[PDB]
């Protein structure tokens, strides 16, 4: 039967989204993230603007040493 896809927060796993405490989807991963979810908490300049947004996980992973 008709099936689409999952699009809910990994911390507390809810959908409900509403700012400060606004949602963040990771351009990588694909999984969502809630303001005062992620840590550190995420900024709102990130979301008002239209630009990219990658979690913790991917972010700390911009620069390594190899
Ligand atoms: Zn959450
Ligand atoms: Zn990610």
């Amino acid at each position: 039967g008709s099936s689409g896809s999952s699009g809910v927060c990994t911390i507390c796993q809810e959908e409900y989204s509403e700012a400060p405490n606004e949602m963040v989807i990771c351009d990588k991963c694909g999984q969502g993230y809630h303001q005062l979810c992620h840590t550190p908490h995420i900024d709102s300049s990130v979301i008002d603007s239209d630009e990219k947004w990658l979690c913790r996980q991917c972010v700390f992973a911009t620069t390594t040493k190899r």
